[PDB]
């Protein structure tokens, strides 16, 4: 096939221009993102029943919805949480590859069918079904420095003048609000209700039948009467649109024309729909707007457009209102991708330099300089064929594949040069002879590398996509590389190559051949040495930490504050304020801003939690290892242990926000007999105590829930209520409206529909004794206090009740101890769970579910890959024994990478594994080429298995050294990288360099030995 | 025809007529499912001992077995050969007439005294300045 | 095939004269003879 | 029903229109609300877009706006469906 | 183009003083002018 | 009585159902047992 | 109509490039598909 192109170079140039144009077109139509879709599709039903506890929402909302979630296709599992704030979160996780839209629509259809069974308040609030995806493209905070506007005003302004236009920006899949827009709070005063002989139910009824919209009709409407000449629609009632307009609502007139209005017994104002969460930014009040990227969209773009829109909005803002960005990841991904492109360009330049250093012919060095970029461009086209994007994983896979691209070009060009330098042939004949020499070797190498890399794309689970990205971006690169070795390089070597330090290299080569001959004189020692190397490689591989992905200092981190049970919103403050003060006083030069959010947390949503999104300055302003995120979080968590009130921990965001800590499991106890909640807590405590007796394997085994807290139970005497003439419904409505609020109806503020909330004033619903201030009107206009027909006490109840697959459950988290694989800890956990009281089951969720379901498919995939590689090698050569001489070079390339990983303290993560595979592939390529040359010399020339091998290794030494020096020097910046995004590139570079050094320093002394010892064995 | 799209379209059309149905029909539950006509399989549950009658076995199957099997991928429909437990109030017309009561009164009393009531929280947001307590309030619970 | 059934005519005017209203008549005739799902309850932690 | 164009534009049109933001392959979107109370928020997509997938995308995006809509439309029901813009044929029926 | 419209406004205090509730006035106006849809019936076996 | 969804495979659905039954079996109250009076997929398996 | 008017020149350019490249590949020269690219205006002015 290359011989078809040597005499036909214009065709090769044309079909290379096609590849270049396709790559250029695809670069612009490839999306851009920090990461692909890793987590399996999940749909999160969210419901809100205001004022309820965990038990009420579980019994009336969670169970009803869960019992109607049947008939949905490809459902891995579901887990529901019911909080004491009245919120229900049911997350259904589906199979990987399941269409997210279809799953969401099926879930929402089942929810719509189950809606009539839900309480009226839940239906009024609404139940939202939405897909869960990447955390946030960008968090657009809005602050008011002047302090004139409170947080509610800022949130209302954001909801009015920002969400509508930001959503119109291209690439913005959805937007979220960090606050509650305006909503009219009628603040009931029990003293005036008792005075004016009123009750909250009367207020609710008056507001309902004082603000509604009514259909009216038309003048001259059809059917018309004969002679009609006008037709105008009539208007009857409009919703109130002013505070004093609600103030004038008539509640009662008494008997002497009292004319008591709404404002007499209550305060009418504009406030927030929800007061649970208050957000601040460096102390001053603030708001936010969470932004999510669309499914297909640029990350560098569609984030700069948002900044442009905010800049456009800036002049049209109230005085003192400005925009800040406490969280953004566009600069980080931009810098990482720029570093990757710079690394590729540097690799091309150093290949040019080394190839001129070895081959003094300048015109020969331009052949890869043209060939190498083209393949890269083609790779992008292949991505456009498979619908991939410009991910971090894809660019790092291309970085790893550049080493195979460069040596694939160098080998053929060096062979052409060596042919015309040794035989003095014209460039065309020399190129033809060289392409004849390595005609089938390139195809065999391509098949071997495909068999090595394709099976890694078939791993199942969340980790399957991560491996698939690299597998595709490397297999496509190799498939295009073999073509560009058979197409552009021969034509360039023919039409762009003239006909017709060295001394030290010649002296070393002659000395090298003597060393190889001396080694071949006695091959016994070099086989036991190889066995020792293999044993050491196995020992290092078995004893090595494992990880998912290297956590990187993305420029931000988080601080979590967890006040004890029963803490208030103001107790989280002056503790969340101390964190801000510490960050903006003791770390002024490293921390640019902090975004404190109160009452949000991570385990629950109560008032005793909070989180601060600490955003550091630019990496240019953070010199040294002490100003990095890792070295700052430890100092923060050391300085936060002095707080003896809350429990404050500072940590860094994971590389992937979805799944992390691959060494940890996600065990979950299930109650499969209706034992209850106390018995399930006892079983969980027993399991925790039993697991605390095995510190050698299980470490930090903790529950993922909230322990029981005191609650105020009011029991109403039905007989007393009947005797006193007060209805149970009236009492319940009064209590719920006073102490929990009641979303009554809607109104129109400024052309937007806001809610109208009715709730007691703050000072009258604080202490239990305040219940004595509330009276219920009996049938005969008589007020009875709550102290007459009811009693109250304190009892322990759960603040957050969770269920798994429709059964009560308790989530237990933990990690395997160092030196112990996670699968070795899951078996111990499920052995401990087998001695629990009867009726208590167990199950694995999340990452543990993926690990248990996938099983040990990696050894099977490796076995089938090895079988296919052996078959391809036995095809390329003819004898069944020759392929062993190639398959015995893998440990030589693995041992160096293992040494580098151990010395640098790295971890056996995805990047290290892919780099190990790359080194294995390149070493196998070198062995394939050497043994092919040796076999060809033995066959076509009839040499005696010793001079043939020596000649083959002598003529193969130069390309191997050239490619090793070009590729080691091309990844040195990755190894010595210490800037932004220098944990992923360091991890992917150190292992590759370590493997590649020892895959060529000593493999050149072993492949001839392997070939010789195999040949004189069968 | 694609089954998923057909089900989505027919359910979208059904949602229009859903509000027009009687409240009893809506609260019983209208179900739209894509499934075959013949039974793929039948899983019977029996008791070797005589300690549980037909109702007991049917209730156990409905409560602890039907829910999870109905969610198994590829299962389009599950028909229970029985019915789970429900609080059956067998009225007595003679006794109802003796005390001058009607079934409407019984229904009203059951609705009033078997409700799960949400009663807010102690120290709920927005709190008054200087608050040290925040606990939920338990008004009423469903009978068990 | 066609089957016998019990057609019971409620007289609206006679019901109004007697003082009863035809909402409790229908509610009684339905709840007594055909059952009436009232609300839910919690049996062994499950909604029934 | 009952509300004029101005009233129904802010309570229905202005509530549903902005939610239709992250929908794949959408060229444009035009809504109209008249004094009868009816509204029609059409969504013209890019040519070649799979129609029945865009329909479910619009449906699941609309269901995020139902809580914000007034109760009176809920009993009427919002109908989302693929629509043309011209009559294929008209079948008149007369009485000779 | 823009059309003239008829606006009817009700005095809530006056209506309550005179003994008529808003819940009656609204539905009376709607039924009289808008045309109220009460319920269904059977015409030749079809629900109308 | 379990009926498979349209377009689903019978054999893998039956296998999943049997796996779910095996998972449920340890928590059965003493006395209960599971029988299969209308299993049809064994015929398909035997024919293949 | 506006979209088609906007995208017509790019269509012409890409068609010309494809024809030029395929002719160069087939006829193994760059001057051969350059004496053909000059007769295109002669055939286009006729259509115009
Ligand atoms: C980019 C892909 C374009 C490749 C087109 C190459 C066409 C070509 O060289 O023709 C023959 C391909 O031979 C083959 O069968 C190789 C497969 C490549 C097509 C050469 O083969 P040939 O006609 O010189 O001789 C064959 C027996 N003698
Ligand atoms: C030969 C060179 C190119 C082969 C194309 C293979 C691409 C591929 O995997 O095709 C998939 C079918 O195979 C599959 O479903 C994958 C299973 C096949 C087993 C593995 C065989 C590897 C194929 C050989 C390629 C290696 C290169 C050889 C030089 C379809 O998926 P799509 O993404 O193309 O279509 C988008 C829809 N999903
Ligand atoms: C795609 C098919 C691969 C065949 C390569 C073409 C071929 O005949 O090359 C020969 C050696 O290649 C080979 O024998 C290399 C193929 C190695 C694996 C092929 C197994 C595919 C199933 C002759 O090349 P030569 O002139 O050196 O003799
Ligand atoms: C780019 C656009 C494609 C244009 C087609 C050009 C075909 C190659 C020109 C030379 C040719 O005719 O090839 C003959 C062999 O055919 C072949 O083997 C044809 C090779 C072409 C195969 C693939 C073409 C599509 C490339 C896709 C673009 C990416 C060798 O003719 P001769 O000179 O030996 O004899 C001539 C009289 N007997």
């Amino acid at each position: 096939m290359p011989n078809f192109f040597i005499d036909r170079p214009i065709f090769a140039w044309v079909i290379a221009i096609i590849i270049m144009l396709a790559g250029g077109l695809a670069i612009l139509k490839l999306p851009v993102a920090q990461y692909p879709t890793i987590a399996p599709p999940a749909v999160t039903i969210s419901a809100s029943y205001p004022g309820a506890d965990a038990k009420t929402v579980q019994d009336t909302v969670t169970q009803v919805i869960e019992q109607n979630m049947n008939g949905i296709d490809n459902l891995m599992y579901m887990s529901s949480n019911s909080d004491s704030t009245g919120t229900v979160q049911i997350t259904l996780t589906f199979e990987s590859g399941t269409d997210a839209d279809i799953a969401q629509v099926q879930v929402q259809n089942k929810l719509q069918l189950a809606m009539p069974l839900l309480p009226q308040e839940v239906q009024q609030q609404g139940v939202s079904v939405e897909k869960s995806s990447s955390s946030f493209l960008m968090v657009v905070g809005v602050i008011n420095t002047d302090g004139t506007m409170t947080q509610e005003d800022i949130s209302d302004y954001v909801a009015a003048n920002m969400k509508d236009a930001i959503s119109r920006t291209s690439g913005v899949g959805d937007v979220q609000l960090f606050g509650s827009q305006y909503a009219m709070r009628i603040w009931m005063n029990p003293n005036e209700l008792n005075k004016f002989q009123l009750t909250p139910v009367d207020v609710i009824t008056a507001i309902k039948a004082q603000n509604a919209q009514v259909a009216a009709g038309q003048l001259g409407g059809t059917p018309p009467v004969k002679g009609q000449q006008l037709n105008a629609s009539i208007i009857a009632q409009t919703r109130l649109t002013s505070t004093e307009e609600f103030g004038k609502i008539l509640l009662k007139v008494n008997q002497d024309g009292s004319r008591v209005l709404l404002r007499d017994v209550a305060k009418i104002e504009l406030g927030g729909e929800n007061y649970d969460i208050i957000a601040e930014f460096n102390g001053q009040p603030a708001s936010g707007l969470g932004i999510k990227l669309a499914t297909g969209a640029n990350a560098l773009d569609t984030a700069a457009a948002i900044r442009a829109e905010l800049a456009k909005m800036e002049p049209f803002f109230p005085s003192g209102l400005k925009i800040v960005y406490p969280y953004d990841t566009t600069p980080f991904v931009k810098i990482s991708i720029h570093e990757v492109v710079k690394t590729l360009v540097e690799a091309i330049i150093l290949v040019f330099l080394v190839m001129y250093l070895f081959l003094q012919n300048f015109r020969a060095t331009l052949i890869p300089t043209i060939a190498v970029p083209v393949v890269l461009l083609g790779t992008f086209a292949v991505l456009a064929a498979f619908g991939f994007s410009i991910n971090t994983l894809t660019m790092f896979g291309m970085v790893l594949a550049i080493g195979l691209l460069v040596d694939d070009a160098i080998v053929v060009v060096e062979n052409v040069e060596r042919v015309m330098a040794e035989e003095g042939l014209p460039p065309k004949e020399a190129t033809r002879k060289s392409m004849g020499q390595i005609q089938g070797a390139l195809v065999g190498i391509a098949m071997v590398l495909s068999a090595v890399f394709v099976p890694m794309a078939f791993f199942g689970g969340s980790t399957g996509a991560i491996y698939r990205q690299f597998s595709i971006t490397i297999v496509s690169a190799m498939a295009l590389s073999v073509l560009v070795a058979l197409i552009l390089t021969p034509a360039l070597c023919a039409t762009m190559l003239k006909p017709i330090f060295n001394r030290m290299f010649e002296k070393s080569t002659h000395h090298y051949t003597d060393s190889v001959g001396g080694i071949l004189r006695s091959t016994g020692r070099y086989l036991v040495l190889y066995l020792i190397i293999v044993v050491g490689m196995a020992y290092l591989f078995v004893r090595l930490p494992s990880s998912f992905l290297p956590d990187e200092d993305q420029g931000v981190f988080m601080t979590m504050v967890q006040l004890p049970a029963g803490a208030t919103q103001e107790r989280t403050q002056k503790v969340l304020n101390e964190v801000t003060h510490y960050y903006l006083t003791k770390e002024k030069n490293n921390v640019e801003s902090v975004f404190a959010v109160n009452g949000f947390g991570f385990a629950g949503r109560g008032q005793n939690t909070g989180i601060a999104f600490v955003s550091l300055k630019d990496w240019a302003d953070r010199p040294g290892e002490e100003n990095k995120v890792e070295a700052i979080t430890m100092r923060a968590t050391r300085a936060f242990s002095q707080i003896k009130d809350a429990m404050v921990f500072a940590f860094n965001l994971p590389a992937i926000v979805e799944l992390g800590t691959a060494t940890g499991f996600d065990f979950e106890l299930i109650d499969q007999a209706g034992l209850g909640h106390e018995k399930l807590t006892q079983a969980r405590n027993q399991l925790l105590a039993e697991a605390a007796k095995h510190p050698d394997m299980l470490t930090s085994v903790r529950p993922n829930g909230l322990e029981d807290t005191p609650q105020f139970k009011i029991d109403i005497d039905q007989e007393k209520a009947q005797a006193l003439g007060v209805s149970i419904n009236d009492i319940n409505t009064t209590l719920g409206a006073a102490w929990g609020g009641s979303y009554v109806n809607d109104f129109i503020d400024r052309g937007r529909v806001k809610k109208v909330y009715v709730m007691s004033e703050a000072k009258y619903r604080m202490l239990p004794d305040d219940i004595g201030d509330w009276y219920v009107r009996a049938a005969d206009g008589q007020m009875v206090p709550f102290s007459a027909f009811s009693s109250s006490r304190w009892e322990y109840g759960s603040p957050r009740l969770e269920r798994y697959n429709g059964l009560p459950s308790m989530e237990i988290l933990g990690q395997a101890a160092p030196g112990k694989s996670t699968g070795e800890a899951m078996e111990l956990m499920e052995q401990l769970a087998s001695k629990l009281p009867t009726g208590v089951g167990y199950d694995w969720t999340g990452m543990s579910y993926q690990e248990r379901l996938s099983g040990n498919q990696a050894p099977s995939l490796y076995a089938i890959s090895l079988i296919v590689v052996f078959l391809c090698l036995a095809a390329l050569y003819e004898s069944w024994s020759i392929p062993f001489s190639v398959m015995l070079v893998v440990p030589l390339g693995v041992i160096g990478a293992l040494l580098a990983a151990t010395f640098r303290g790295l971890t056996n993560d995805v990047y290290f594994q892919v780099g190990l595979l790359t080194t294995i592939g390149l070493s196998a390529k070198n062995a394939i080429l050497i043994v092919e040359f040796a076999k060809d010399l033995m066959d076509k020339e009839g040499k005696g298995l010793i001079e043939a091998t020596l000649d083959a290794v002598r003529m193969r030494l130069r390309p191997i050294l050239m490619t090793s020096l070009a590729f080691i020097l091309g990844v040195m910046p990755l190894v010595i990288s210490t800037g932004a995004g220098s944990g992923a590139q360091n991890a992917v570079g150190t292992g590759v360099m370590g493997g590649m050094v020892t895959a060529t320093v000593l493999a050149i002394f072993f492949v001839p030995v392997f070939f010789v010892v195999v040949r004189r064995r069968f």
